[PDB]
């Protein structure tokens, strides 16, 4: 046999995050009709993990690459969960405007997501390089910021 899953969950993570950013943010609608508010919360929830998978990724930037590859999996596989409910409630916007605003903010945080992996794989082949840790930090950082952002628009901004 030989090493399982270092390589193979910081390639997945892409796989995902640019599967669904693709095909949600574009071609791709969720025709989920129903209470706006379910959407909204079922985006919240999946946002809190999400938070959480960024973290990982940055406890794990300043322990193994081994570690980087379960965050690299889960922040993944869990982005999809956050868009799919995202763009979900996205496609409830009534108004246009808003609905192309709220999914240039999914964009954003779907774009962050992945410059963030990019950032753990590259770590995963340089581990012994101190300033990536703190580009990864940062740029999770970003991501965390993103979700927050979107997160805090989906609520009635005040």
């Amino acid at each position: 046999g030989i090493d399982p899953f270092t390589q193979r969950d910081v390639d997945n993570a892409l796989r995902a995050v640019g599967d669904a950013s693709k095909r949600l943010l574009s071609d791709l609608l969720p025709p989920s009709t129903g209470t706006f508010q379910e959407a909204q919360s079922r985006l919240n929830e999946a946002a809190a993990g999400l938070n959480q998978a960024a973290t990982e990724l940055v406890q794990a930037s300043r322990g193994t690459p081994q570690d980087l590859a379960r965050a690299s999996g889960r922040f993944g596989q869990d982005f999809s969960t956050f868009l799919e409910a995202g763009v979900e409630m996205a496609g409830q916007a009534p108004s246009q405007e808003d609905r192309a605003q709220v999914v240039s903010n999914l964009k954003g945080i779907s774009m962050s997501s992945s410059k963030l992996l990019l950032a753990a794989k590259a770590l995963s082949t340089d581990p012994a390089s101190p300033n990536l840790k703190s580009q990864l930090a940062a740029a999770a950082r970003a991501v965390t910021d993103s979700i927050n952002q979107l997160i805090t628009m989906c609520t009635q901004q005040a």
